[PDB]
């Protein structure tokens, strides 16, 4: 269901920054989350899902729950790679995780690549 998704981390073998972020947040909006991962990969999502914020990022917002729930992620070629996890109060995402998520795209395409390895 999770296909190509990747999560941040610094290095091949580095703390799962992506995912203890991603664990702080609340069982019904981890599980909220999830499933629009999944649907963003069928391609079903309802406009209010995914908003474009700078360059190649991108966001997952639950709308359902006002989109106080978000993931910032890239498309790493056919990979999804989620940056940050993150509650937000106003519709405006924050300055703070936009440079957040920027960073750690450059961490990952320095670590790994600026695109996938032909074969995995």
């Amino acid at each position: 269901a999770m296909g190509t998704w990747k999560f941040f981390r610094a290095s091949v073998d580095g703390r799962p920054v992506f995912k203890k972020e991603f664990d702080k947040l609340p069982d019904q909006a981890r599980a909220a989350l999830i499933v629009l991962m999944q649907r963003y990969l069928v391609g079903d999502l309802a406009a209010g899902s995914i908003k474009p914020i700078r360059g190649d990022i991108l966001e997952l917002r639950w709308h359902e729950a006002n989109n106080h729930f978000r993931v910032l992620f890239f498309r790493w070629g056919q990979h999804p790679v989620a940056l940050t996890a993150f509650y937000a109060n106003q519709q405006k995402t924050p300055k703070t995780k936009i440079e957040t998520a920027l960073d750690r795209q450059k961490i990952w395409k320095r670590a790994f690549g600026d695109t996938p390895p032909i074969l995995e």
